[PDB]
Protein backbone atom coordinates (compact mmCIF):
# COMPACT_ATOMS: atom_id res chain seq x y z
CA UNK A 1 0.00 0.00 0.00
CA UNK A 2 3.12 2.28 0.32
CA UNK A 3 4.52 3.92 -2.34
CA UNK A 4 7.97 2.49 -3.40
CA UNK A 5 11.06 4.66 -3.65
CA UNK A 6 11.19 6.31 -7.08
CA UNK A 7 13.37 5.44 -9.60
CA UNK A 8 16.91 6.21 -9.16
CA UNK A 9 18.01 9.61 -10.76
CA UNK A 10 21.64 9.39 -10.39
CA UNK A 11 24.53 6.44 -9.67
CA UNK A 12 27.49 7.40 -8.73
CA UNK A 13 29.77 4.70 -10.25
CA UNK A 14 28.53 5.34 -13.73
CA UNK A 15 30.40 7.79 -15.81
CA UNK A 16 29.17 10.57 -17.42
CA UNK A 17 28.97 12.44 -20.70
CA UNK A 18 26.98 15.27 -23.07
CA UNK A 19 26.27 14.57 -26.55
CA UNK A 20 23.70 16.24 -28.75
CA UNK A 21 21.02 13.17 -28.65
CA UNK A 22 20.89 13.57 -25.21
CA UNK A 23 21.08 17.57 -25.43
CA UNK A 24 17.84 17.06 -27.57
CA UNK A 25 16.53 14.49 -25.18
CA UNK A 26 16.36 17.01 -23.04
CA UNK A 27 16.39 20.48 -24.13
CA UNK A 28 13.62 19.17 -27.09
CA UNK A 29 11.83 16.13 -26.30
CA UNK A 30 11.51 16.60 -22.73
CA UNK A 31 11.01 20.31 -22.84
CA UNK A 32 8.34 19.91 -25.35
CA UNK A 33 6.22 17.48 -23.30
CA UNK A 34 6.92 19.25 -20.07
CA UNK A 35 4.85 22.29 -20.93
CA UNK A 36 1.87 20.31 -22.47
CA UNK A 37 -1.28 20.60 -21.70
CA UNK A 38 -1.11 16.78 -20.62
CA UNK A 39 1.65 16.93 -18.87
CA UNK A 40 0.77 17.29 -15.37
CA UNK A 41 -0.19 13.75 -14.63
CA UNK A 42 3.15 12.87 -16.19
CA UNK A 43 5.59 15.06 -14.17
CA UNK A 44 6.24 12.84 -11.26
CA UNK A 45 5.52 9.81 -10.17
CA UNK A 46 2.38 8.09 -9.49
CA UNK A 47 1.33 8.40 -5.87
CA UNK A 48 -0.89 5.39 -4.84
CA UNK A 49 -0.71 6.42 -1.76
CA UNK A 50 -2.73 9.91 -1.89
CA UNK A 51 -4.48 9.23 -4.83
CA UNK A 52 -5.61 5.97 -2.80
CA UNK A 53 -4.31 3.23 -5.52
CA UNK A 54 -2.98 0.46 -3.93
CA UNK A 55 -3.34 -1.89 -6.73
CA UNK A 56 -1.25 0.44 -8.66
CA UNK A 57 2.27 -0.90 -8.00
CA UNK A 58 0.54 -4.45 -8.07
CA UNK A 59 0.46 -4.18 -12.01
CA UNK A 60 3.32 -2.04 -12.47
CA UNK A 61 6.59 -2.96 -11.36
CA UNK A 62 8.61 -0.79 -13.68
CA UNK A 63 7.09 2.56 -12.74
CA UNK A 64 8.89 5.62 -14.83
CA UNK A 65 7.46 9.61 -14.92
CA UNK A 66 8.90 12.86 -16.71
CA UNK A 67 10.26 14.19 -13.03
CA UNK A 68 12.45 11.46 -12.99
CA UNK A 69 13.42 11.14 -16.48
CA UNK A 70 13.98 14.80 -16.54
CA UNK A 71 16.42 14.39 -13.61
CA UNK A 72 18.01 11.62 -14.81
CA UNK A 73 18.97 13.74 -17.90
CA UNK A 74 20.10 16.75 -15.70
CA UNK A 75 22.21 14.25 -13.44
CA UNK A 76 23.89 13.08 -16.72
CA UNK A 77 22.43 9.87 -15.61
CA UNK A 78 22.04 8.53 -19.41
CA UNK A 79 24.75 7.65 -21.16
CA UNK A 80 22.89 6.67 -24.37
CA UNK A 81 19.76 8.70 -25.61
CA UNK A 82 18.52 4.97 -25.87
CA UNK A 83 18.31 4.36 -22.61
CA UNK A 84 16.03 7.76 -21.99
CA UNK A 85 14.23 6.62 -24.76
CA UNK A 86 13.59 3.31 -23.21
CA UNK A 87 12.13 5.18 -20.39
CA UNK A 88 9.82 7.45 -21.97
CA UNK A 89 8.34 4.22 -23.95
CA UNK A 90 7.98 2.91 -20.12
CA UNK A 91 6.25 5.46 -18.84
CA UNK A 92 3.40 5.51 -22.07
CA UNK A 93 3.42 1.44 -21.76
CA UNK A 94 2.71 1.46 -18.23
CA UNK A 95 -0.59 4.01 -18.10
CA UNK A 96 -1.79 1.76 -21.00
CA UNK A 97 -1.47 -1.31 -18.95
CA UNK A 98 -2.93 0.21 -16.03
CA UNK A 99 -5.69 2.28 -17.73
CA UNK A 100 -8.09 1.08 -20.42
CA UNK A 101 -9.46 2.91 -23.81
CA UNK A 102 -11.30 5.91 -23.53
CA UNK A 103 -10.23 6.69 -19.91
CA UNK A 104 -8.99 10.82 -19.81
CA UNK A 105 -5.83 9.54 -18.64
CA UNK A 106 -5.28 7.33 -21.87
CA UNK A 107 -6.20 10.13 -24.57
CA UNK A 108 -3.96 12.61 -22.41
CA UNK A 109 -1.08 9.81 -22.90
CA UNK A 110 -1.96 9.12 -26.54
CA UNK A 111 -1.29 12.70 -27.27
CA UNK A 112 1.53 13.04 -25.38
CA UNK A 113 2.99 10.03 -27.20
CA UNK A 114 2.22 11.51 -30.29
CA UNK A 115 3.98 14.19 -29.69
CA UNK A 116 7.13 12.20 -28.02
CA UNK A 117 7.21 10.39 -31.52
CA UNK A 118 7.35 13.20 -33.60
CA UNK A 119 10.33 14.90 -31.83
CA UNK A 120 12.08 11.61 -31.63
CA UNK A 121 12.09 10.86 -34.97
CA UNK A 122 14.27 13.76 -35.60
CA UNK A 123 16.79 12.80 -33.27
CA UNK A 124 19.79 14.35 -34.57
CA UNK A 125 22.46 11.35 -35.87
CA UNK A 126 25.30 10.52 -33.49
CA UNK A 127 28.14 13.18 -33.17
C1 LIG B 1 -7.09 11.12 -10.04
O1 LIG B 1 -5.75 11.29 -10.49
C2 LIG B 1 -5.08 12.39 -10.05
C3 LIG B 1 -5.62 13.37 -9.22
C4 LIG B 1 -4.84 14.44 -8.83
C5 LIG B 1 -3.53 14.52 -9.27
S1 LIG B 1 -2.55 15.91 -8.81
O2 LIG B 1 -1.76 16.26 -9.95
O3 LIG B 1 -3.41 16.87 -8.20
N1 LIG B 1 -1.51 15.42 -7.67
C6 LIG B 1 -0.46 14.47 -8.09
C7 LIG B 1 0.67 14.47 -7.08
C8 LIG B 1 0.15 14.18 -5.69
C9 LIG B 1 -0.98 15.13 -5.32
C10 LIG B 1 -2.08 15.09 -6.35
C11 LIG B 1 -2.99 13.55 -10.09
C12 LIG B 1 -3.77 12.47 -10.47
N2 LIG B 1 -3.30 11.38 -11.23
C13 LIG B 1 -2.13 11.24 -11.87
O4 LIG B 1 -1.18 12.01 -11.74
C14 LIG B 1 -1.97 9.99 -12.63
N3 LIG B 1 -0.88 9.84 -13.45
C15 LIG B 1 -0.89 8.61 -14.03
C16 LIG B 1 0.16 8.23 -15.03
C17 LIG B 1 -2.00 7.92 -13.55
C18 LIG B 1 -2.70 8.79 -12.65
C19 LIG B 1 -3.93 8.34 -11.91
C20 LIG B 1 -4.92 7.61 -12.82
C21 LIG B 1 -4.66 6.12 -12.94
C22 LIG B 1 -3.19 5.73 -12.90
C23 LIG B 1 -2.35 6.52 -13.86
O5 LIG B 1 -1.93 5.98 -14.88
Amino acid sequence: SMNPPPPETSNPNKPKRQTNQLQYLLRVVLKTLWKHQFAWPFQQPVDAVKLNLPDYYKIIKTPMDMGTIKKRLENNYYWNAQECIQDFNTMFTNCYIYNKPGDDIVLMAEALEKLFLQKINELPTEE
